[PDB]
């Protein structure tokens, strides 16, 4: 967990996208739970977890997918986004 | 990490899939190859980690498609499978 988007490259944000896919089938939700908060805190995007879960039909529902929304979303409204590396 | 495959439930064994697929983007290469290393050990199928970079066309590329090929070859062969749960 890094505080903002700014600290992660693309590559890092995907490896936090595919720990949220495996909290998705832990035993329980403690640890998915503060996995979802951190990501819509640090996202800011308005679809919230959405994103993972509604993807836009005229997007690809990957990891890269959202990486994608985000970066594109974060360009628009003149925002700070991902690291390069 | 555990000993066989018999001490993983289905569910257990999809989140050791997902761990594979999160250090399948690592920046380097070193846990990535004890977790391969580890499902070609425990699951002991003839095709190792083809399974996962290079499934059957007949089968479901995913984590419970990897499960299902598993948990039928090793009924077939009169092994144990993976535990209840």
């Amino acid at each position: 967990l890094k505080n903002s988007i700014s600290d992660y490259t693309e590559a890092e944000f995907v490896q936090l996208l595919k720990e949220i896919e495996k909290e998705n089938v832990a035993a329980t939700d403690d640890v998915l739970d503060v996995l979802l908060e951190h990501f819509v805190k640090i996202t800011e995007h308005p679809d919230g977890t959405d994103l993972i879960y509604y993807p836009s039909d005229n997007r690809d529902d990957s990891p890269e997918g959202i990486v994608k929304e985000i970066k594109e979303w974060r360009a628009a409204n003149g925002k700070p986004g991902f690291k390069q590396g």
